[PDB]
């Protein structure tokens, strides 16, 4: 169900037919896969893909879907930046499986939205501003989540849905922070902890 002609793989990820690996159960890896065409923001964007985060509640460090318009080469930071940080003009939704000091006012595994780079949660709440980062519990549970991003050109919002519960809203124009036209993928990390990570892609709409 992957076309690989479609998908550009840097550091530890890997095109497989039917996902996107990003980190393999190793330390210290950073894993990006972005698809071959950039889309419009200035039309609707819907992503919905399962994720992966490994079957070790101790493990690390989490994946993002990333909108950034540089290209297909990004590869951000190792461990704790989640394949993500330092990638900029950048928004990413991040599944952070692993509580850095720079995570709080997180307590689990959660979901947040991430600004061109930056993956401080209070830095992006006193800077752009960001919402706060959602707790999930324990998602390092050897089970694929239903993750549904949308943009909505229309009201300048996003959501972010978790096994079909609402969890994150933005009410930022985010073609004012990256552009109005994005590469999208996915990035994963880890560091001193580890897990196996990847997503499958289900569906992408643009307009
Ligand atoms: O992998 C979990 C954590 O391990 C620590 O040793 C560092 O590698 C952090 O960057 C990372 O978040
Ligand atoms: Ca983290
Ligand atoms: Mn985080």
């Amino acid at each position: 169900p992957i076309n690989s002609s479609q998908w550009i793989a840097n550091g530890n990820a890997s095109i497989f037919p039917d996902k996107l690996l990003l980190t393999t159960d190793d330390y210290g890896e950073a894993g990006s896969v972005w698809y071959y065409k950039p889309v419009n923001l200035s039309e609707d964007l819907v992503v919905e893909f399962y994720a992966y985060l490994g079957d070790n509640p101790d493990g690390a460090d989490g994946i993002t879907f990333t909108l950034q318009s540089l290209g297909t080469n990004e590869l951000g930071g190792t461990g704790g930046d989640l394949g993500y940080g330092g990638i900029s003009p950048s928004v990413a939704v991040e599944v952070d499986t692993w509580l850095n000091d720079f995570d709080a006012p997180a307590t689990t595994d959660h979901i947040a939205i991430d600004v061109n780079g930056n993956i401080n949660h209070t830095y992006n709440s006193l800077t752009y501003p960001t919402p706060n980062p959602y707790d999930l519990g324990n998602v390092e549970d050897g089970r694929e989540h239903l993750i549904k991003i949308v943009w909505n050109a229309t009201t300048k919002t996003l959501q972010v849905y978790f096994d079909g519960n609402l969890s994150l809203t933005w009410n930022k124009d985010i073609t004012q922070i990256i552009g109005n036209s994005a590469y999208f993928g996915f990035t994963g990390g880890t560091g001193g902890a580890k897990n196996l990570q990847y997503v499958k892609p289900i569906y992408v709409k643009n307009g």
